[PDB]
Formats: structure tokens, sequence, C-alpha cells
């Protein structure tokens, strides 16, 4: 099995790039990262900022998560993200996804030692 | 019982200012929406536009929700919103919420007839 760090990562971290380029950012990345292999993931965010960049949000504003727990941290500063969601035309294995760039704050979910991302919450 | 569309209303929408005016936003609107009644609500979105504006939401883009139901909807243009989470001095009845003002597009999930905004999914 993938440790949650790892799988936050691939799931939510493209430092390749500084933003997405086109609209068929999301339908290339969600492929690639493995995320429609048996069935389309409905929601997912890319951050296009560096690991240690998204791994340092661990130390800085300690905010509630959506589900109440009390280990999630809001970036100080906006970052890059793309965030990527099933269309009205996906039905699997075609999945579709529309391609939205944006540059917010990103909340995450902290464990472990090292303490790092887990779950990606929200942007605001 | 409430309404689904009348509970979305006083979660989420704050037409009566074009923005949080001080980090106190977050303090007063939680408690006058009745949203730290028993506990504090952890996290949660008001939208600075008109309620017409954000019903309109529900016969825009639409895109999954993160739930992996397919009636959610996607703002065309950003909206003013205010994030209110809850910060780590928050102490139940003494909450206590970050307040974070951004332009985002929202995610709203639809519902009824007629068909409205029943939840606040997320923003981008
Ligand atoms: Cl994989
Ligand atoms: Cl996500
Ligand atoms: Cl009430
Ligand atoms: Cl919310």
């Amino acid at each position: 099995k993938e440790t949650a760090a790892a799988k936050f990562e691939r799931q939510h971290m493209d430092s390749s790039t500084s933003a997405a380029s086109s609209s068929n950012y999301c339908n290339q990345m969600m492929k690639s990262r493995n995320l429609t292999k048996d069935r389309c993931k409905p929601v997912n965010t890319f951050v296009h900022e560096s690991l240690a960049d998204v791994q340092a949000v661990c130390s800085q504003k300690n905010v509630a998560c959506k589900n109440g727990q009390t280990n999630c941290y809001q970036s100080y500063s906006t970052m890059s993200i793309t965030d990527c969601r099933e269309t009205g035309s996906s039905k699997y294995p075609n999945c579709a996804y529309k391609t939205t760039q944006a540059n917010k704050h990103i909340i995450v979910a902290c464990e472990g030692n090292p303490y790092v991302p887990v779950h990606f919450d929200a942007s605001v």
C-alpha cells in the first residue's frame, strides 16, 4: 500500500509547471497520476509549487478541517493550483474533466514524523 | 425543520456587504447565523453577491461534486466570498474563527423545483 504522504504527492503535487497551460491539462494529469484507473475520480486539485513549499504549510496557520479535525493548516501565501472536476460528458473509462487554474491559499491536513501533508482539504 | 434551500441561504449568503471588512467578520457572522449554537461549526463560506446571482449558478457549468454526485455547478464568474474556519484558540462556547476574504468561483449542489442551491461544495 502507498503511504499517506506519497498518496498526497501523487494526487496533489505538480511542481513541473507554473500553471495549467491548456484546457486538456486535467484530462492528461488525472490519467497520468492514475486517478482514473477503475473509476473517474470526481474532483482533484494539483498544486504548482515546490514540494518543499507545500510541506512547509504544515507549520503555517492551524485551522479546522471541514470534517472538524484540528490538524489542518492554511498556507500563508496564495499558490498556483489547478482544480480538476468531471464534466457532464464524463463516462468511465472515458473520463473528462474541466480544468480551472487559480491562485489560492491551500488547506492541507498534516500527520506523521516528519509532519507532512496527507490530505488536501480545500483552497481559499 | 428548515428546508434545504433556506438552510443554504442562512449558512452561505451575505448579500449586505461587498466583502468582509474586518478580522472579526467570521466570529460575528458564525454567531448571528446560529452556526455556533451547540458546537462550533468548523468551516463555513459566505458569499457576498445577490441571492439571485447565487441561485443563477444552478444553470451554469455542471461539474462533479467532491462526493461524486452530478448536481453541482460552478459559477462562470468569480464572486466575493469569505471563508470562516475555527482557529486553535477556539473552544465552544467560545468559538473563534479566522476570516479569509477572497474572489473565487463557487461550486454549489442544486435540487428542487425551483432548482436552487442546497449545499456549498467548494470555491475555486
Ligand atoms: Cl500509481
Ligand atoms: Cl482535491
Ligand atoms: Cl436559525
Ligand atoms: Cl462551507
